[PDB]
C-alpha cells in the first residue's frame, strides 16, 4: 500500500499512436533526469487505451533506459518505439 511500484505501458505503437503531450523531463524539476507526462490528450491512442497517465514516470521505452535525460529526450524514445508501445515507466506521484 505505498507508491515507487514500477509498471508498464503496452499500447500498439502500430496501427496508430499516442497522444499525450509530456513534460518536465530535463534534470531539474524532476528526480534526476526521468520523464513525467503532463497530461493524456484525448486525441492520440494513449488517451483512448488510457494506458499512460498524468505525471508518468517513463523509465524505459522498448527497452531504451531513460535514466538520465530530459523530456523532449524521451518524448523522442516514447515516440521513436516503431512496432508496439512497450513503455515501461513508474507509478508517478503527484505535485504536493
Amino acid at each position: 500500500p505505498k507508491p515507487g511500484d514500477i509498471f508498464e505501458v503496452e499500447l500498439a505503437k502500430n496501427d496508430n499512436s499516442l497522444g499525450i503531450s509530456v513534460t518536465g523531463g530535463v534534470n531539474t524539476s524532476v528526480r534526476h533526469g526521468g520523464i513525467y507526462v503532463k497530461a493524456v490528450i484525448p486525441q492520440g491512442a494513449a488517451e483512448s487505451d488510457g494506458r499512460i497517465h498524468k505525471g508518468d514516470r517513463v523509465l524505459a521505452v522498448n527497452g531504451v533506459s531513460l535514466e538520465g535525460a530530459t523530456h523532449k529526450q524521451a518524448v523522442e524514445t516514447l515516440r521513436n518505439t516503431g512496432q508496439v508501445v512497450h513503455l515501461l515507466l513508474e507509478k508517478g506521484q503527484s505535485p504536493t
